[PDB]
């Protein structure tokens, strides 16, 4: 199953895997739990001279979308991350307005663009 | 034999006009479409960041856009006849590079849309 081979892929580096049927154009969106250290308040602790205590994001993903279903359809392993991997960077990405390895994503970016 | 010929450098000025300080075409040591950068005696993103920390108010940098001839993409954009294609290739380029400089662009989202559509492209 897709949801299940996401969730093997990235194991715990997000709190749980989920599809969400909110259409739009966007394919993946990320998310924190009610009670949890939210993105607004771990950006409070780094701007505060903290580490930024750990965020356990739910990840999720429409299935509606072309690139999502494309995904799934991938039967090659190492692509099949790739699309996680670049689906997961670019929720992220709208999420905190940053990335960890920014380069890393305009990399893999462009190795789907090109391949 | 990397003479590199065309008019693309104009072409992309013309689509971008002042929101870059100037266009050129630069090699690079890696698979970097295109980067961003500031020429001496000119505030750099790290200045800018110095600028604001200092309880300033100064513009937003204008970059100078560099983009690499030898990358596949770049050729694309190149060869690409359609302006509407064409600007689509430059504005992710673009966004490319100021998403690796800044760490952070302006609209995430409307680069998620472009990237999206020309990976479906
Ligand atoms: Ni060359």
């Amino acid at each position: 199953s897709f949801i299940d081979r996401v969730k093997a892929l990235l194991g715990e580096r997000v709190k749980d895997v989920r599809l969400t049927h909110r259409l739009t154009d966007t394919p993946a969106i990320v998310s924190t739990d009610a009670d949890e250290m939210s993105t607004q308040m771990a950006k409070l602790f780094a701007a505060a001279g903290q580490k930024v205590p750990e965020v356990k994001y739910i990840f999720e993903l429409n299935p509606d979308h072309v690139l999502v279903k494309r995904a799934a359809d991938t039967e090659d392993e190492a692509k099949f991350s790739e699309w996680v991997e670049l689906l997961l960077d670019q929720a992220l990405l709208a999420e905190r307005g940053t990335l960890e390895d920014p380069n890393l994503f305009i990399r893999r970016m462009n190795q789907l663009l090109v391949s």
